[PDB]
């Protein structure tokens, strides 16, 4: 480990916008990185259940969406054993570096000629890239910053709004190409984009970035070395004896590893005897934290599945003598986040005291995530049959902006509030794991996604949510209250 200082002096604080030219850098790294995976996510899903002839793979529906909600899982799920890898192995700039060939490696298995066998290979080399790659970019731009940099916070929201920024452009770009043109075209512009974050990576991190996370933070002790390893060879044993199992076996293992790791960590983290009596109260209290983000999220990424399929069976595309595209609907988010996020910021600030708690905004978003169920279907509803028009999907996606804006910015914040000391490291990951846990259940609940049961699947999706609301809401005084403030 180097501290912070000598780091700090090795990277050009001045460059790019009143900041570190590295952070030019890892704008981009990212950007490029979130830009090629929103972009094959777009058209993936409808890749895999399109009929042959009509270049897709031909997979049941039900299947591919059952794959895009697992994916997410994984990917999320992934960060956590990267960011191990990198912190106490690679080094945050030599993980990022890895999981930048592994990801383009996974695009190129798509982009070239090839069918199920190169899109499974294709996820296992983007769930792992992205782990690699995704959690440490962002801690490589908190080395630049020298301890008591007041631009730290300023610098972290430009790259923050690379995420967005290529979530939006992506299915602009990836999907028109994509859906019009050819399947593995778009694919193949996803591996082109990557391979840019990759060529303004090595190139400019000798001189941007310096001594950025070239160094290993926390590294195994000889006697560790040897135990990892030999788990991981004794592992890679194992797993192979197993394998001489369908994909929906593979499936179900995911979603009830959704729901077994959380009761998990739980268990472990009351039970623990570096905790206070204090500290475990304040574990209950997030439990109901925990379940509200879970259910939230539920709906959440549903858009880029079960919303994406909507758009494309449910829903009027052609408006106004424009074909429009069904994968451009996955720009909607990004966009909402984009517009709505300065005028929320601006809210809280002119609510000041009166602003409701943390607790209270996890509700919040509760009612606006099960209120975008209700209004999705309503007009298949009121419609006696066939395809329903474009505004309903694009104010279910405004609703559920609302939703997000109000309880994601104080997740992590809940989180860190009430997690334990002596689980102050664990603290992002909690956080991300009631997203993963989401996802893992979203594939269970595929199956019940028919057009005859649609108003059914809303509904009570959508019922559970304002429900859940609502108790969360009750119990939100006790549990602000609770709060290490
Ligand atoms: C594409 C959309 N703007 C988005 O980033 N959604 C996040 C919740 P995801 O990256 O996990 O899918």
């Amino acid at each position: 480990s180097i501290d912070k200082q000598q780091i700090a002096a090795s990277v050009p604080q001045r460059g790019f916008f009143g900041h570190p030219k590295g952070l030019f850098t890892l704008f981009f790294t990212e950007f490029w990185e979130r830009f090629s995976y929103y972009g094959m996510r777009a058209i993936l899903v409808y890749y895999m259940y399109y009929e042959v002839s009509k270049g897709g793979l031909g997979l049941d529906e039900h299947l591919a969406l059952a794959i895009m909600s697992i994916y997410g899982a994984l990917v999320y799920m992934s960060g956590i054993i990267g960011g191990w890898l990198a912190d106490r192995v690679f080094g945050t700039s030599r993980a990022v570096f890895y999981g930048g060939l592994l990801i383009m490696a996974g695009h190129i298995a798509l982009a070239i000629p090839g069918g199920v066998a190169a899109l499974f290979v294709s996820m296992a080399l983007i769930v792992l890239g992205t782990g690699l790659l995704k959690p440490n970019v962002s801690s490589i731009v908190g080395d630049m910053y020298k301890p008591g940099d007041d631009r730290r916070d300023a610098g972290f929201s430009i790259f923050y709004m690379g995420i967005n920024l290529g979530a939006f452009l992506a299915p602009l770009v990836v999907g028109t190409a994509g859906m019009k043109y050819n399947f593995h075209l778009g694919f193949g512009l996803a591996a082109v984009g990557m391979f840019l974050g990759l060529v303004v990576f090595v190139a400019t991190r000798k001189k941007n970035l310096g001594l950025a996370g070239t160094y290993v933070p926390n590294p195994l002790t000889p006697a560790e070395k040897k135990k990892a390893a030999a788990i991981m060879a004794v592992g890679a044993v194992v797993i192979a004896v197993l394998l001489a199992f369908t994909v929906e076996t593979f499936i179900s293992l995911v979603g009830i590893l959704g729901i077994i790791i959380p009761i998990i960590y739980f268990v472990v983290m009351y039970r623990s005897p570096k905790t206070t009596a204090e500290e475990r109260s304040r574990v209950i209290a997030y439990i109901p934290l925990f379940v509200a983000s879970a259910m939230f999220w539920a709906i959440q990424q549903q858009g880029s599945t079960i919303l994406a399929n909507y758009a494309d069976k449910r829903t009027q595309l052609d408006v106004a003598g424009i074909h429009l595209s069904p994968a451009w609907f996955q720009s909607l988010n990004p966009l909402f986040i984009i517009i709505l996020a300065p005028v929320f910021a601006w809210m809280w600030v002119k609510l000041g005291k009166r602003q409701p708690t943390i607790p209270q905004k996890f509700a919040l978003g509760l009612l606006f995530a099960g209120l975008s169920f209700i209004v999705i279907l309503v007009p298949g509803h009121l419609s006696g049959g066939g395809l329903v028009h474009p505004i309903w999907l694009v104010l279910s996606y405004f609703i559920v902006v609302l939703g997000e804006l109000c309880l994601s910015p104080v997740g992590l914040s809940a989180t860190t509030k009430l997690a334990p000391a002596a689980f102050s490291a664990q603290t992002m990951s909690l956080w991300f794991l009631s997203n993963a846990a989401a996802q893992a259940i979203n594939a269970q609940l595929v199956r019940f996604y028919t057009p005859e049961n649609e108003t059914a699947y809303f509904g009570t999706i959508g019922g559970a949510a304002l429900v859940l609301g609502l108790i969360l809401l009750a119990i939100a005084p006790r549990i602000g209250r609770l709060m290490k403030g």
